[PDB]
């Protein structure tokens, strides 16, 4: 199959994301609505259930609304099973709606339909060529309080009907009991409650084994993708365990929400999309785009900065989901503002590197501030409203050329309010201009591209003012006039001869499970596959066509290694880096070191016999480590993805910035776990 299929669920980069706050798309299904109190047929009360089901979306989906724009996923709602409890915050009545309050994760939440309905709802997508994702939230269960159990549900959780247990008298420590996080740090925001919510202690073997057996479900049911919610808020490293539970399963592209606010640049951030083994919602790139196109806190310059940057710190930055809006921010388009803003904001994302999520009426120009304001119910279906016609136009795109799903970016022109930016792959180019100056055009002259000489028309046909590019020698175009919020896309298509790798899916997973290599030029008939220096040929690679390869990771050592592959010519392509082989299948363990002191500044990481440890390399080692939290400084922690089963030699180090400390004295050792979780305590040898 090719990469554009719907069956690719490792490559998301051809697609462009519809998101569905379910409860506010389509009642589809009137006989699931909730009843009482925790009901509003007419949607005016937000805080309450207005009837928007499964059902509904499989209407949409098979009447047109969204194929017609040229949507090609959907993310939904959290389909579990959330809390029936209507919540009264301060007198005002709210309810589980947005599907974020589980109870139970291998059930579906009634009000969004049945196993059966999913099981429609998959069917239907797939039928017209939609990947679904589905929201998945392992973070916490739902509004809790410690000393009165009659609030809400007490955050209990059941395991299909059977109770696990709850919030208060948590004798099995299934949550975490460490007050409330006042997202001072990291390690607070993550081992302390998210507002109100059960924490849930991913250390425990129990809830542990439990969310990776619920992940299987929804991943047997046909998912394409998962979209993980507050990951800044859980152990990076029982994250990764939990997407190598996934990749060596069935891997499905995965991204996490890592909110991000205004003009905030986070390594961490860059780091856990680099090694998590998923990619995250693109936050810097939405809140630069807001900037910019939106709020006017910022130019082109900005813009040109962090497309840069983003493409220098994300490994993968093709990977990275962008957006200009969503559940959690006010609507993009304010009331009284130009319409204009939102058109080019969304052209911009449309064109621009990685995987593009539109939140749902963003077409429909639907204006709202924060919660619950921006979740109102989708006012029309309409295919005619401007900001419809320009997603229809260059959705397509990003299935037709390649350079808009997989290609580099370079700045070929630009000014304070003007953008004139190239999109690269093999043989292809695109060519985007924007002036977001609603009153000032802009007159280009020196714009130089790859297209080759010749005539383009705008592919949104002036929808935008957009104008015919008329190209020259080298490239060169003949100087041009960018209207007053001008919006033009240029392209060339043509097939690619030599073997261009645009993307690899999974990025971390073990010895044995099949990789998908997408791109361009790979040719008809079996080449070979190469992981770093070792190469792969025959039985081993699954299929192998023009833009599509399936391969088995070879019984590689653990560690990271770059992908190329070669034509049955053996013409090589191009790197794609950052591929990591585990050592096996993964449990989360936690490492504690006792009385290891530290300047300010320093701090401790750990290190290993194995690449999960990065095999005795302090460049590589893991940290920093916590001492705030579950455990207090002379005393430090930290969870940890490694292999299962396997015996382990480590030992902890001191370092600022690149200087290290090493423990003395012999390696610690011990032996991870088969399965569920662990803690190794042990003491800094001096
Ligand atoms: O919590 C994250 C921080 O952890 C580390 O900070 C350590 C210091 O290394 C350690 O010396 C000690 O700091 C004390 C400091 O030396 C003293 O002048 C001051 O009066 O009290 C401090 C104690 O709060 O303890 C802290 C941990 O609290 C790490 O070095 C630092 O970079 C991390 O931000
Ligand atoms: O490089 C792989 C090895 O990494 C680890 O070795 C560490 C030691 O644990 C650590 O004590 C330190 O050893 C130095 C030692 O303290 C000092 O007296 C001596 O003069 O130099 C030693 C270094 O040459 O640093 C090494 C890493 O260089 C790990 O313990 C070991 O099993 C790995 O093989
Ligand atoms: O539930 C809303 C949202 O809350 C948190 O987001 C914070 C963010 O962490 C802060 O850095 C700052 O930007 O305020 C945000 C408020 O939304 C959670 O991090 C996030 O997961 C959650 O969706
Ligand atoms: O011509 C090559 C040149 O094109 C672009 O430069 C623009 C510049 O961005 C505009 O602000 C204005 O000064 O016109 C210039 C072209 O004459 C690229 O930005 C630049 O890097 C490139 O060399
Ligand atoms: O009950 C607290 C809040 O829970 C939800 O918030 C979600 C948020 O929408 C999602 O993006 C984030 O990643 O996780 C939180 C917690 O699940 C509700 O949507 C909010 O209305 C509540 O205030
Ligand atoms: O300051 C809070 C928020 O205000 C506006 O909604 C901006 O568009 C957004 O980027 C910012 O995060
Ligand atoms: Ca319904
Ligand atoms: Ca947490
Ligand atoms: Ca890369």
């Amino acid at each position: 199959a090719p990469d554009t299929s719907v069956s690719n669920k490792q490559n998301f980069s051809t697609d462009v994301i519809y998101q569905i706050f379910n409860d506010r798309f389509s009642d589809g299904n009137p006989a699931n609505n909730p009843t009482g109190a925790a009901f509003d047929g007419t949607c005016t009360n937000l805080r309450l259930y207005c009837g928007g089901d499964w059902q509904g979306i499989i209407n949409k989906i098979n009447d047109g609304y969204l194929t017609g724009m040229g949507v090609t996923a959907i993310w939904i709602s959290q389909p579990v099973e959330n809390i029936y409890s209507i919540i009264n915050y301060s007198g005002v009545n709210n309810t589980a709606y947005h599907g974020y309050w589980a109870r139970d994760f291998k059930k579906t939440n009634p009000a969004y339909g049945t196993i059966a309905d999913f099981q429609n709802l998959i069917a239907a997508a797939h039928a017209k060529n939609i990947k679904v994702i589905i929201d998945f939230a392992p973070n916490h269960t739902s509004p809790a309080s410690s000393d009165q159990p009659s609030f809400a549900e007490n955050g209990r959780l059941y395991d299909n009907g059977t109770l696990l247990g709850g919030y208060t008298n948590d004798t099995q420590n299934l949550f975490h009991h460490n007050g409330g996080t006042d997202f001072s740090s990291y390690e607070d925001g993550i081992y302390r409650n998210l507002y109100d919510l059960a924490d849930l202690n991913h250390n425990n073997s129990t809830v542990d084994v439990y969310l990776k057996d619920a992940i299987k479900m929804w991943l047997d049911l046909g998912i394409d993708g998962i979209r993980m919610d507050a990951v800044k808020h859980m152990p990076f490293g029982w994250q990764k365990s939990f997407m190598a539970a996934v990749n060596n399963y069935k891997p499905v592209f995965t991204f996490g929400e890592w909110f991000l606010g205004v003009n905030e640049v986070s390594p961490e951030n860059h780091k856990f999309a680099n090694e998590s083994g998923m990619s995250l919602l693109d936050f810097r790139f939405a809140q630069k785009v807001r900037q910019v196109f939106r709020d006017n806190t910022d130019n082109m310059y900005g813009l040109k900065a962090m497309l840069e940057g983003s493409a220098a710190d994300y490994a993968q930055v093709d990977d990275q989901v962008t957006f200009i809006d969503n559940h959690d921010m006010e609507r993009f388009h304010a009331s009284n503002a130009n319409r204009r803003k939102l058109e080019q904001a969304l052209a911009f994302t449309l064109t621009s590197r990685g995987v593009p999520a539109i939140y749902y009426g963003t077409e429909q120009y639907m204006s709202g501030g924060t919660d619950p304001d921006n979740r109102a119910r989708i006012p029309s279906f309409s295919t005619s409203t401007t900001a419809y016609q320009v997603i229809q136009k260059l959705a397509p795109l990003r299935k037709s050329n390649p350079a808009i799903a997989y290609g580099s970016t370079q700045e070929r022109w630009i000014n304070n309010d003007v953008l004139i930016y190239e999109r690269k792959f093999g043989s292809n180019v695109a060519v985007v201009a924007v002036n977001r100056n609603l009153n000032a055009p802009a007159s280009i002259s020196g714009l130089v591209t790859s297209l080759p000489q010749g005539s383009y028309n705008d592919v949104l046909g002036g929808l935008l003012n957009g104008n015919t590019l008329s190209v020259g020698s080298g490239g060169a175009a003949s100087n041009f006039t960018l209207a007053a919020g001008g919006t033009a896309v240029w392209q060339y298509t043509a097939a690619t001869a030599t073997p261009t790798i645009g993307h690899v899916g999974p990025m971390m997973a073990k010895p044995g499970v099949t990789i998908t290599i997408d791109g361009r030029g790979f040719g008809s008939s079996k080449g070979t596959v190469y992981f770093g220096t070792t190469a792969v040929s025959g039985a081993d690679i699954t299929s192998w066509e023009d833009t599509q390869i399936k391969v088995k990771i070879p019984a590689v050592a653990g560690g990271n290694y770059n992908i190329k592959v070669a034509n049955a010519a053996g013409t090589a392509s191009n790197v794609y880096d950052n591929f990591e082989v585990l050592s096996g299948d993964q449990v989360s363990v936690r490492f504690v070191v006792n009385n290891a002191t530290t300047a300010l500044g320093q701090n401790v990481y750990l290190t290993g016999s194995v690449s999960e440890l990065g095999n005795w390399d302090p460049a590589k080692a893991i940290g920093p480590m916590y001492n705030q939290v579950v455990y207090q400084y002379p005393n430090w922690y930290y969870d940890v993805s490694v292999p299962a089963g396997k015996t382990i030699e480590f030992k902890f180090l001191k370092k600022q910035g690149s200087t290290v400390t090493w423990e003395g004295g012999s390696n610690h050792t011990f032996t991870a776990p088969s399965s569920g979780t662990a803690t190794i305590n042990v003491n800094w040898q001096p």
